[PDB]
């Protein structure tokens, strides 16, 4: 069996740090938003480990340096009064992440993160994810997670200030671009399941003219 070195840290604060040793986190605040939000209360195995870890319904967790480039491409979209669309909230992190990252920059009472999951058993397991983390979170009424596909965003909430997308979209997403607010950006996976795809970015100014930026090169593969 072929071996293999990777990161750990020896919790999650440590994590975060190593994290931002190596420039892997650029901004103070992202790391902050990650660090108030331990990885124990939702990833079931190895915590602390950059490392994808399965969370079932055959998905996983992103790797904790995953999440803080989508962090990143997003910081300045991320402010006090916007609305926030988490396309595949999975494990609910990123989700929680975003409600931190927010409430630090100061709050209002207009903020809105939600969280779509198409999955029920993942729509359950995260609600008890974040009731373990901070039960006043989904209390506040900030932060929601609703059962949907994604794909055709979340309309009673729309426009969005920014918008995250964790599945692989099989080509231009319509139907989020024009759930976008003016100004607003969106990240997502573009390309059919199997093959090389690239992180995009599309960006809609104030005339409503948009925008595309390839971030990355990114392979959905099995675990
Ligand atoms: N059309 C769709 N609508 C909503 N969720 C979808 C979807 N297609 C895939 N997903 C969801 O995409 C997620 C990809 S994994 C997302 C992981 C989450 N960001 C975390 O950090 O844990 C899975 O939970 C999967 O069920």
């Amino acid at each position: 069996i072929h071996m293999a070195w990777r990161s750990v840290g020896a919790n999650n604060e440590d994590l975060i740090r190593q994290l931002k040793d190596h420039g892997v986190i650029a901004s103070d605040a992202v790391a902050q938003a990650m660090k108030e939000t331990d990885r124990k209360h939702y990833s079931p195995r190895n915590p602390y480990m950059d490392a994808p870890q399965p969370i079932g319904g055959g998905v996983t967790i992103s790797a904790p340096h995953m999440h803080a480039f989508a962090l990143e491409y997003l910081r300045d979209h991320l402010k006090p009064g916007a609305r926030i669309l988490d396309v595949g909230s999975g494990s609910g992190y990123l989700t929680a992440c975003f409600y931190r990252y927010i409430k630090a920059k100061g709050v209002d009472a207009d903020t809105r993160i939600v969280g779509i999951e198409h999955q029920a058993e993942l729509v359950r397991r995260s609600k008890a994810n974040l009731n373990t983390d901070d039960r006043s979170m989904l209390d506040s009424g900030q932060l929601l997670i609703v059962e949907g596909d994604g794909r055709k965003g979340y309309p009673p909430n729309a426009p969005y200030n920014a918008i995250h997308v964790g599945a692989a979209a099989p080509d231009t997403p319509t139907e989020l671009i024009n759930q976008l607010a003016s100004g607003g950006r969106l990240i997502v996976p573009v390309g059919p399941d199997g093959g090389s795809q690239y992180m995009q970015q599309y960006d809609k100014d104030a005339n409503g003219k948009v925008e595309m930026t390839r971030l990355m090169g990114v392979m959905y593969v099995p675990l």
